[PDB]
């Protein structure tokens, strides 16, 4: 049928902020998950047209993806690391909810959550 319009990846009156926890998410974090064989299916918006999910805008309320979250770091839209660390947790969390446990695409998410975990364990102070 059709997609939702994706998330916001900029917004005139939604405070903006660069901090070392936000610059660390992004060129370390997002670039890490970026170029993972499994990266690609969260680069971008569920196309649920596209992909034959007619239900997947009926089940996910709060969709996520990696390219809204490299496109919001780009923007300076978030005002601290917390917001964006948040946006990763409802992708991999959309994922887990939508799709049948021990399908391939939650193998890729949960592949990609660990990785996530890995790089944020070392997320600086400040
Ligand atoms: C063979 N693959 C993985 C694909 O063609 C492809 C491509 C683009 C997106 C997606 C996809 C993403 N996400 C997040 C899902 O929860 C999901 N469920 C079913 C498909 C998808 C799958």
């Amino acid at each position: 049928s059709t997609n939702p319009p994706p998330p916001e990846t900029s917004n005139p009156n939604k405070p903006k902020r660069q901090t070392n926890q936000l610059q660390y998410l992004l060129r370390v974090v997002l670039k890490t998950l970026w170029k993972h064989q499994f990266a690609w299916p969260f680069q971008q918006p569920v196309d649920a047209v596209k992909l034959n999910l007619p239900d997947y805008y009926k089940i996910i309320k709060t969709p996520m993806d990696m390219g809204t979250i490299k496109k919001r770091l780009e923007n300076n839209y978030y005002w601290n690391a917390q917001e964006c660390i948040q946006d990763f947790n409802t992708m991999f969390t959309n994922c887990y909810i939508y799709n049948k446990p021990g399908d391939d695409i939650v193998l890729m998410a949960e592949a990609l959550e660990k990785l996530f975990l890995q790089k944020i364990n070392e997320l600086p102070t400040e």
